């Protein structure tokens, strides 16, 4: 599985556009841009974790593909997100009050690339292993 390990993002084009679509503001924005968070993925069985850590903030989640559940983002929205494999890629959806963001990862040669989007917005974010 292409996806385990331990991730060190390595560039990023869009952050900023897609966090404004997101509704964030400039001082969060600000220290956002600037991160340069790891993201270590691993499975066990049926459930797959991604721990997003950095210096302003850590995350984790924890799911089962298909099955819906309540997340609170690094930015502090409560959403629904589902997460499923798509011709080898995982793809999240996240649902709140109306608005929608997708999240592909996706693993190409020696790199884990995420691509964001809401709206007209698309951030992508490259990872190298760690
Ligand atoms: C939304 C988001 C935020 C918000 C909090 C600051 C305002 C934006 N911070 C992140 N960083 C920079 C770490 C430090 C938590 C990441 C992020 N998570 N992993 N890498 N970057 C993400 C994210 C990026 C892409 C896909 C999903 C989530």
């Amino acid at each position: 599985d292409a996806f385990v390990g331990t991730w060190k993002l390595v560039s990023s084009e869009n952050f900023d556009d897609y966090m404004k679509e997101l509704g964030v503001g400039f001082a969060t924005r600000k220290m956002g841009g600037m991160a340069k968070p790891n993201c270590i993925i691993s499975v066990n069985g049926d459930v797959i974790t991604i721990k997003t850590e950095s210096t302003l903030k850590n995350t984790e989640i924890s799911f089962i593909l298909g099955q819906e559940f309540d997340e609170v983002t690094a930015d502090d929205r409560k959403v629904k997100s589902t997460i499923t494999l798509d011709g080898g890629v995982l793809v999240q959806v996240q649902k709140w009050d109306g608005k929608s963001t997708t999240i592909k990862r996706k693993r190409e040669d020696d790199k884990l690339v995420v691509e964001c989007v809401m709206k007209g917005v698309t951030c992508t974010r490259v990872y190298e292993r760690a």
